[PDB]
């Protein structure tokens, strides 16, 4: 239920919160117009994650969903967080590699579908169907990781070595991180109950902090963001 | 009620789904930077339509609304679909004719109002009021079709003949299609019950497929999208 | 409750409505590409405010929220209105002063957080918590007003005198207006009950009309919008 995992929600709230604080301070004296955007996109991610986590901790981001034949606690705020967060992360990778507009809109359009479809599946009352959505959602993710891995990498090979290499790191980091979500979702209480909500929450917590603080850290402390 | 029309929802789900598949494959080997955006915008439309239709078919996109003095099944997913879909269609017409930013924001701003206001009217419990919203919504649509017909046409006359002519086709096609919605809505169960939900669903189904697959077809198979 | 203040909702609906009408007509014969965007952004604000107010008047934008130990009428449509409105107002100030993209995304990202967080607090059932959100929301606002006052002003000093001065006016006007919201919210039925809903509604009404009609008036009637 929504009680014993409060500690993961509390610890995550704190980390995202501190995560925002640091980026804000770190980006204080940046004049480079390029880096400026990077700081904006990257700082906005943990900030949002902060408010969504706090809402899960205080209770607002938790709802109840019946399926299988029981009342299941679903943290919808997770999706609300991701819905705005993932596009930004994507935007970072794109600026860095200088992606085309068509491809950005495609990636972003695909991303909303991944989360929207994911949320839908989390709120679907027919236990069976929940897995269709998971499927459609995961497909969208693969499309995104495909374009990021091959599409972007190829695009980064024309950038100066600092960029090509920083991106590479971020590339591997996102590919590994992003794919853990559909797996965590699948084994957690939202899907095939194989791991308790308490663990599910902890797993997503580590994943969210890594994706919104780690990623930012790796990027914002690189020279790559300077034009 | 929400049962006998399942077949229109199923057939539509299939068409949008196939609609996405084809565009994805067709845009596979496109290198032209212009066409690329076109494929992105146009492919994203049926994809979204796919997920929204599937949700109506599985039951998620259906809700119940009391008014007149009864429980009325309202497919809110239709609006959710249109909310993201219409801006994109508009974006296509704009890129094609090279519209100004002010006019795009205006058209898009007007579009959200058309759908938002339409949805509101679909969820309004006071039977009487439902028609005010329909009115406000239809006004917004007219504003859009006005700008598209005169504003854009004039803008397309400066483009190469392929563009001016392709646009023209799309222009007539959207003007005719878009205006059928406020009429279908008005005579269907969501408004003045003159046609059963079963027909209403079928009518919107034909309209959605034409607007998201036909339009894409006409455009994506034209030379117009190449810079 | 949601009845005696209907007059403020009615009067506001009317003003926003007339507000849109005037801007539409005033921007009819504008050819300047710069001014065009300004008219678009500025006209779209009262239009949205119109639909949201009308929804509060008709009843749709009102909901009930228990907290403190009672049923409290909460006009969520206020937040829905602001959510789309404030970014636009911000966009106006930015175009006028020629702000960077990083700073716009930052301001807009901060703005959504201010409203999103504000709405959350308005729907939070735990009376106590409602004030945390108010706090987080108000912080975001200060961040925005900070950047607008110092950041933008500095940016406007490089524009021609008409712009620098018009902006200045708008600058003082928004700083004074925006900060009245968190105060009105705090003393109204949504926070520390010190003023009845009837007054709260009237206060926000004056504030919304000033922000969406006054601001537009001051700006749209200035030469500043011409490139
Ligand atoms: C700028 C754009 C153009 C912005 C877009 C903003 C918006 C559309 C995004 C929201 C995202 C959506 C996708 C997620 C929503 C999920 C939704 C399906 C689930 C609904 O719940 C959330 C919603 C409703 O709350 C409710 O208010 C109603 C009206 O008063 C009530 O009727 C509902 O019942 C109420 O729901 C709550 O309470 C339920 C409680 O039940 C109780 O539980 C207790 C437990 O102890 C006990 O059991 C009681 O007995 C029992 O009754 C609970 O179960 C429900 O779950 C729920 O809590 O809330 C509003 C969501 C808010 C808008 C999201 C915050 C968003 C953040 C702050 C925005 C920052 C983003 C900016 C925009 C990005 C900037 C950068 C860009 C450039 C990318
Ligand atoms: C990127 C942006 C910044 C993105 C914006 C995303 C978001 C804000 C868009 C959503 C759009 C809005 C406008 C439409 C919402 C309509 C809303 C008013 C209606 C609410 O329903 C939908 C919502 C809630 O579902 C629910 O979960 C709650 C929490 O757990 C519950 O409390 C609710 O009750 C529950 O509602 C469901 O179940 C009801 C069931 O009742 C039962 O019915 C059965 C029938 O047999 C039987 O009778 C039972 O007895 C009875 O109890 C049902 O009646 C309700 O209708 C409902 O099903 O769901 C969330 C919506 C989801 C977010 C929309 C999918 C969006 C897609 C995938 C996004 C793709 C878009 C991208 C963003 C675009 C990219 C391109 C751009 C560049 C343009
Ligand atoms: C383009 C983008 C990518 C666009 C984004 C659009 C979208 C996501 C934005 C919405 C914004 C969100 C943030 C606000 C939502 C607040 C939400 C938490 C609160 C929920 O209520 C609103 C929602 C649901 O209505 C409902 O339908 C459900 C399904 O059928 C029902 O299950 C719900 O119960 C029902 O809720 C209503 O009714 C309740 C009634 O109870 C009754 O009250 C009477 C009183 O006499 C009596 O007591 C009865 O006994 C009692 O039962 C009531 O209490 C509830 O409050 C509610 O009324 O409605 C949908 C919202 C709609 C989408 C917002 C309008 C938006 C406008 C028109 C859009 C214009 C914006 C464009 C996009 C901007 C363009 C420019 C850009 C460039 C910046
Ligand atoms: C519990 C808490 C931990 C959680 C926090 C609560 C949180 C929810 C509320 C905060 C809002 C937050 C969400 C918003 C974050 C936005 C973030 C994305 C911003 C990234 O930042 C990008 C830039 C925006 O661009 P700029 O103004 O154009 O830069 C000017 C530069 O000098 C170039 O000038 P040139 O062009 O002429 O050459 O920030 C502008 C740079 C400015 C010069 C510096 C601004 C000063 C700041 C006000 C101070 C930094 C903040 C401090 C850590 C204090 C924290 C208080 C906070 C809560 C307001
Ligand atoms: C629509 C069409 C796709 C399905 C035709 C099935 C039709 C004969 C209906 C029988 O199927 C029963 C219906 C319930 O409807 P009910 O009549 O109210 O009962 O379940 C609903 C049927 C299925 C459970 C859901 C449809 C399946 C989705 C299309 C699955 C998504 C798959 C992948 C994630 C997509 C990418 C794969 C790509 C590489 C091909
Ligand atoms: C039930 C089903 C029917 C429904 C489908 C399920 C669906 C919900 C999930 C899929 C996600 C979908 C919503 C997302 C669609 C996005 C769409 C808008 C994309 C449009 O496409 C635009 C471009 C993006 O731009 P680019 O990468 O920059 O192009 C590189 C070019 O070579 C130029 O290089 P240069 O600049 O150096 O000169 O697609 C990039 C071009 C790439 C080179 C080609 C990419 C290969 C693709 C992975 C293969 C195409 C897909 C296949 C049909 C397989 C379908 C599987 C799908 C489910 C993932
Ligand atoms: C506000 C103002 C516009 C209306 C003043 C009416 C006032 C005397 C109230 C009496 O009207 C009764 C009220 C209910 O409120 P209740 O007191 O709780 O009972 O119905 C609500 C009143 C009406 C049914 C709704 C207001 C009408 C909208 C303004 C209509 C929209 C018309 C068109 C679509 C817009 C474009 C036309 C353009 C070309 C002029
Ligand atoms: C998380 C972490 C921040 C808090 C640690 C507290 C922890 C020991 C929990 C005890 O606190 C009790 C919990 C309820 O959880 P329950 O166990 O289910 O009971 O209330 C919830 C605790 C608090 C009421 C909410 C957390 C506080 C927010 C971080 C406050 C926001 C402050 C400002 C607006 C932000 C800008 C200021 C900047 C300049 C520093
Ligand atoms: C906080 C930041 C990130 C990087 C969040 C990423 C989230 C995902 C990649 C989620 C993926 C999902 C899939 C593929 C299918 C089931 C539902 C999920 C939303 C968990
Ligand atoms: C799927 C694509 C398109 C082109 C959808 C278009 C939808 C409309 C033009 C809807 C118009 C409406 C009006 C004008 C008023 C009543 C409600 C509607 C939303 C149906
Ligand atoms: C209609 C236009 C404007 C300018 C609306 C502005 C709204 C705000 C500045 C609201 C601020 C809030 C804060 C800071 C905290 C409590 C909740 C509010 C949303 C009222």
């Amino acid at each position: 239920t929504g009680r014993p995992e409060w500690i993961w929600l509390a610890l995550g709230t704190a980390l995202m919160g501190l995560g925002t604080l640091y980026f804000l301070v770190k980006g204080m004296g940046v004049s480079d117009p390029d880096a400026k955007k990077f700081y904006a996109i990257t700082t906005l991610v943990p900030a949002i994650a902060f408010t969504m986590y706090l809402s899960m901790l205080l209770g607002y981001g938790l709802t109840m969903v019946p399926f299988g034949g029981e009342q299941n606690p679903i943290y919808w705020a997770r999706y609300a967080d991701w819905l705005f967060t993932t596009p930004l992360l994507l935007l970072d990778l794109a600026l860095l590699v200088d992606a085309d507009q068509g491809t950005i809109l495609a990636l972003v359009g695909a991303d909303g579908i991944m989360i929207g479809t994911g949320l839908v599946g989390a709120l679907t009352k027919v236990y069976s169907y929940r897995f269709v959505w998971w499927a459609i959602s995961t497909a969208a993710m693969l499309y995104i990781l495909y374009v990021l891995f091959f599409g972007f990498t190829s695009k980064a090979e024309s950038m100066r070595p600092e960029v090509a290499s920083t991106f590479k790191v971020l590339r591997n980091v996102t590919v590994v991180l992003w794919s853990a979500y559909p797996v965590v979702w699948l084994i957690g209480s939202e899907g095939a109950g194989i791991v308790p909500l308490n663990i599910e929450t902890l797993l997503f917590m580590v994943l969210d902090v890594s994706a919104k603080v780690g990623f930012g850290l790796i990027l914002l402390r690189s020279r790559a963001i300077f034009g």
